[PDB]
């Protein structure tokens, strides 16, 4: 196996996703952004296994291999596809927006084993596919909702079907030489704070070392899956900077969290892993899809340096923090931008940056009452009311957007969003 299977190849580029990225520029006024939105579709974006169903719908997990496979014979280099397992039972536990076909209490765990993991691996074990590097973001969210939420009862009672599926797809995973695992584990908005930082370590130490390889069983972790979270906060660098006798961590923003990017949360985690026990070949990935932050929206600009206001702490941070979410709770559905491209190697301990979430898809539906048929499931989470406040706050409003359709739908008013506020901003 390769120490970094982004090193010398090139990014899937998903038809389906592009598709839908050119329809809406065909149909966008405006013809810069309409050239952007054609720029956006030749970046590479990671395809989401999200239900049984997806494993053969439309061309199916082997359509989009044998798609590779044409892409990588087309430009006679190694092609590296991001595939996201998605699929335990009881998922998405803390919100609605996304909770899946399996249920613990109905043969979820048996039915995860037979019906979604077991077809995914014979698929990928076909020696047709060889010549690819297959990457799998294994479960986001679940484990780091082990960590903070274990007082839902519909966490804390699949505890066990999460550790014992997560297991049981890196161990048939792992059987395939050209298939590199990510663990993914939250971001910095999510487990910075020092006890939820030392809580997943502590468990994914555990999941992993009981794995069939130990410490082997995995090649990195990934951060900031479908989030928002600045790869870095350059106008605040230093955590513990004193302004009007506190430091800057103390800010409402932060609540006291030392963490205020992915590069700074990836790299510590990273370090404390080796420290566990793992081995220094062990990369992150950080989902880049859409924590750029260019462009305006929720009353603010990017910011250009750190604020002349040094009156408060809260004042300095708010003027000088490129995450302009009103609560860094905000998850669903934020007028934010694209982020950095997908690279290899970016930085030391780095394997790449990634668009795992694929821009444009929706984060959740913005009203109840609405049903969507192929995911009977998913529901109306608070936290997507474009005229609700947070629930982890209820002092802050959600930010989330009006008129989404249910997650993972194609959000065309959030993607035109997305590309005007991208940085750095997209070139024709
Ligand atoms: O297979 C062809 C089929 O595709 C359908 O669209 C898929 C889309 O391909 C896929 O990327 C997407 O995956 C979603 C997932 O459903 C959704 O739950 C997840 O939501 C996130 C969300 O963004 C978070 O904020 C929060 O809600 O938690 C989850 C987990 O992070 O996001 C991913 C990526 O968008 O699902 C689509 C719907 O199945 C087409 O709809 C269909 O017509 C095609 O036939
Ligand atoms: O990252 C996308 C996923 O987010 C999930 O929500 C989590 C938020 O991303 C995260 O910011 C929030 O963090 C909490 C933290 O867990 C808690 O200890 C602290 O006190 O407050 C933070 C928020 O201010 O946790 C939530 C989960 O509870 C969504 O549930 C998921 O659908 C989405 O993909
Ligand atoms: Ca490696
Ligand atoms: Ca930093």
């Amino acid at each position: 196996m390769l120490d970094n299977p982004f090193i010398g190849a090139i990014g899937y580029v998903n038809p389906d996703w592009a598709t839908n990225v050119i329809s809406q520029a065909n149909q966008t006024a405006d013809p810069t952004l309409a050239a952007q939105m054609r720029k956006v579709a030749t970046y590479s974006t990671a395809v989401w296994l999200d239900r049984i169903a997806a494993i053969t719908a439309g061309r199916g997990l082997r359509g989009h291999l044998d798609e590779a496979l044409r892409q990588m014979q087309q430009a006679g280099q190694p092609v590296v596809i991001t595939l996201v397992i998605y699929d335990l039972p009881n998922r998405d536990c803390s919100a609605a927006a996304s909770n899946g076909e399996l249920l613990v209490a109905q043969n979820g765990l048996a039915r995860y084993k037979a019906e979604f993991i077991d077809p995914i691996v014979a698929i990928l074990s076909d020696p047709r596919y060889a010549g690819l590097r297959i990457v799998t973001i294994i479960e986001p969210d679940s484990l780091p909702n082990l960590v903070t939420n274990l007082s839902i009862p519909a966490c804390a009672e699949a505890q066990n079907a999460y550790i014992e599926g997560i297991r049981y797809a890196v161990n048939r995973l792992r059987t395939i030489p050209n298939v590199y695992i990510y663990l993914d584990i939250a971001h910095s908005g999510w487990l910075g704070w020092d006890n939820n930082f030392n809580g997943a370590v502590n468990l994914y130490t555990q999941v992993v070392q009981g794995m069939d390889q130990g410490f082997n069983s995995i090649d990195g972790f990934i951060t900031n899956v479908a989030n928002y979270t600045p790869l870095e906060e350059p106008y605040l660098p230093d955590p513990n900077l004193t302004i009007a006798g506190q430091p800057v961590r103390s800010a409402s923003f932060y609540e006291w969290n030392p963490y205020f990017d992915e590069l700074d949360y990836a790299l510590a985690l990273r370090n404390a892993f080796i420290g566990r026990g793992f081995p220094s070949t062990i990369g992150m990935l950080i989902d880049t899809s859409r924590n750029g932050w260019g462009g305006c929206s929720y009353g603010r600009c990017r910011p250009t340096g750190p604020s002349s206001d040094t009156s408060s702490v809260n004042a300095y941070v708010d003027g000088s923090r490129v995450d302009r979410r009103y609560h860094r709770g905000n998850w669903c559905n934020q007028a934010g931008g694209i982020g950095e491209r997908p690279q290899a190697a970016p930085r030391s301990g780095i394997d790449a940056y990634v668009w795992v979430k694929p821009p444009g898809e929706s984060d959740g539906v913005s009203q109840p009452g609405i049903v969507d048929p192929d995911d009977p499931n998913k529901k109306f989470d608070p936290m997507c009311d474009p005229n609700g406040q947070s629930r982890y706050n209820s002092a802050y409003p959600t930010g989330a957007l009006p008129n989404a359709p249910h997650a993972g739908r194609w959000f065309p008013q959030q993607f035109e969003i997305l590309v005007r506020n991208a940085y750095p901003p997209i070139q024709p």
